[PDB]
């Protein structure tokens, strides 16, 4: 149901912060 | 119903959290 | 209901997203 | 209740993305 | 209850979101 | 049970962001 479907967007989501954490990791060193 | 309509904004919102991930890889390859 | 509320919140943050997207595309661009 | 302060935080959230949105456009201003 | 885990996190949340944006306001000001 | 595991999921979110801010304020710094 929904709430699952809630969990898994949730789960994208840090995927993509994770991303982004990655990314920003290289501007400061860059 | 309002699960629902959570569950699609989450989804909104990883949409665009992967375009931030897109331009600051761009922004890291200087 | 606070379900909508929550719902509409979240498209609050969907659309500033989309908006720090905007911003950082143009550092990239620029 | 419980939902309401979720709603809340919510609300808290999209006011540090509006705030993050601003200075990343002056960053691309400048 | 999971609901008050649930505030608490997006309280978690909203203070990172708020480090973040202090940080990229002093990038802006540079 | 899924309120757990959206829970869970905001933790993980809260790290990456508290990994965020982490880059963005070297960023800032250096």
């Amino acid at each position: 149901g929904e709430l699952k479907a809630i969990a898994q967007e949730l789960k994208a989501i840090a995927y993509e912060l994770k991303a982004i954490a990655k990314e920003n990791k290289a501007i400061a060193q860059g």
